[PDB]
């Protein structure tokens, strides 16, 4: 899990990679929903 993750509302998806890697394991999201969603792992 990604400690420095709270609302990354857009904040940049390749900035979400790094906290979606940690959170899931796969460095692959985007943001939507205002909100950087994984695309599973």
């Amino acid at each position: 899990w990604c400690s420095t993750c709270l609302d990354l509302a857009c904040t940049g998806s390749k900035d979400c990679y790094a906290p979606c890697r940690k959170q899931t394991g796969c460095p692959n999201a985007k943001c939507i929903n205002k909100s950087c969603k994984c695309y599973g792992c």
